[PDB]
């Protein structure tokens, strides 16, 4: 009937391949030219600032910037600014500050001291106005739009690919902005899928391990985070180079456990401990194709190792809202 | 008849003690290095519980020496290889045994791009001094316990010798100096009230705020090892922010501070949490609602949070033993 029966969760996902499109028609003139000003200015590490979902959007991005540029990326604890006031060496340096609505007072503090100290400041927002942008040297916009859920999923995505198209244009890399060109398509299909085999195991053992190595780490992480925000259920998210050797023994609990595998190096030795957890007994999926003992969540590759993670994400998110509301749960 | 755990936290001031008196000089070599190479930046690589000391010893470095600290994830090195700028850099590789492959090839690595490699290890024989072109032995000694308490502490305490050192701190120096006595009265604290309140809602919540967070971190990661118990560390600007309401939970909320900038901000956060009807304690007077625990102060802020943590494993002992729990 006339009453829409759609979660505000699912309305951003099915949002997120034209957002990412939007920023990749509107954002490509300020990303290239911040790029431009990066290859001039040549600085040799990197500094994020961040909290929250921000920060797995810095990880992924730490790791981008390592494997793409050799730069080392140190994670600022905006403390250090805003309760320590404390003087940095930053000269040489590029601080990217991410934040969704640029209001943070701890994350406009470092970001400001961040300048003073020397960096080149770089803001990724969805709010060219906001307190943030004002203390940056440049702003790029993710081109996000409104946000109504608390899953805040359109805010993930494209705040990693600001960033990833900023190093793409930074390294020069035409593999890496190939990819990022394609990302709406492949995004519009991992959104079609929603892991209906992972919603039975969840709904039968209501907790949730997540994994990742290396790049898919930062989006292990991330599912963990939204998997609490928006079904209240417990989550935890590991490397699986850490999972077998943690406080607590990851197959006793009993809960399904989900490997993030990124087409890239990785993909293997997460493939490799998935199947020797799932070896032990225990529930366990991966997004690969190389498990043989774990079972095989169906995904879409993008073209690039470090544009996977953001399809898997997307898949992540469809499972969770199919999730909570075959269940009455409503995010939001 | 004590527990393996409470007679490796009665070791813990000894061990800092042989740490002052054999570590020095090559504590000193390595700090005179630094302070002449004069790297602008500084990476860590660890791993566990060694991880935790690396962030302490981030916070020290960038309030010390203003420089900024870079986590390195190891799969960097040991999955991708990739090819890093480390070129004038301080690596600070942190690991007890020294032997697991991916802090080996990170550290390994990060030399062959540049930086100066330096560990903290209780092994001076193991791989990881292999690949590092400086080794300071923490001498932590055998671990008697899964809470692998020396440990922690004396990694600690050997990268803030380096940092002192480096610095001419001369009133952190007074501070690590007299580290001993002040941890063997730490030690001597169990929090029998918080014991009380874990037994009751047998969960646990850990506060930090800058430096402290590290070693909040350690105690959700010690008490989970330890008691097979669930635990969470988070910053205290941050845990009234997170997807799962901590008052809602009904745990009880222990916040760690130490005598810096910090504390004000964190026995506020641990007020306004006590306010609304959570059980809380923290390591301050400061608190007018939250419970005052009992704490040792060490003469600076940086060492601090070595009281607190071991204050902490003595009440974590004490919880554990009383309730049949062997972590052991
Ligand atoms: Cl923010
Ligand atoms: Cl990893
Ligand atoms: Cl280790
Ligand atoms: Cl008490
Ligand atoms: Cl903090």
């Amino acid at each position: 009937g006339m009453t829409q029966h759609i979660t505000r969760m699912r309305r951003e996902i099915d949002e997120i391949p034209e957002a990412v499109q939007r920023l990749l028609d509107h954002g490509a003139q300020d990303v290239a030219r911040v790029a431009a000003v990066l290859r001039l200015r040549d600085p040799s590490f990197v500094a994020t600032v961040a909290r929250g979902s921000s920060d797995h959007v810095c990880t992924y991005l730490s790791y981008a910037a390592e494997l793409l540029l050799g730069l080392p990326v140190a994670s600022l604890g905006p403390s250090v600014a805003s309760v320590y006031d404390a003087r940095l060496r930053l000269d040489r340096a590029l601080c990217l500050a991410v934040s969704q609505s640029g209001k943070s007072p701890d994350i406009v503090a470092m970001t400001r001291n961040a300048g003073r100290d020397g960096a080149l400041c770089v803001a990724l927002t969805n709010d060219a106005a906001s307190p943030l942008a004002g203390v940056s040297a440049h702003t790029i916009d993710i081109h996000a739009g409104p946000e109504l859920s608390v899953a805040a999923t359109k805010t993930f995505v494209t705040s990693a690919v600001a960033g990833l198209m900023l190093l793409a244009d930074w390294a020069e890399d035409d593999g890496l902005r190939a990819a990022l060109g394609n990302l709406p398509e492949t995004l519009a299909a991992a959104s079609r899928i929603d892991w209906p085999e992972m919603r039975v195991a969840i709904g039968a053992r209501p907790s949730l391990f997540t994994l990742g190595r290396g790049t898919s780490l930062a989006v292990s992480n991330e599912a963990a985070l939204k998997f609490k925000e928006t079904c209240q259920l417990h989550a935890e998210s590991y490397s699986s180079a850490e999972v077998l050797h943690g406080p607590v023994s990851i197959v006793e609990e009993g809960f399904p456990v989900l490997g993030f595998a990124a087409g890239d190096a990785a993909e293997a030795p997460l493939a490799e401990i998935a199947d020797q957890i799932a070896a032990k007994g225990a529930t366990v999926f991966a997004t690969t194709g190389r498990v043989t003992r774990a079972r095989v969540l169906e995904h879409v590759r993008s073209g690039h190792a470090l544009t996977d993670p953001l399809s898997l994400i997307v898949s992540f998110y469809s499972m969770v809202e199919a999730f909570a509301s075959e269940r009455g749960i409503d995010p939001d």
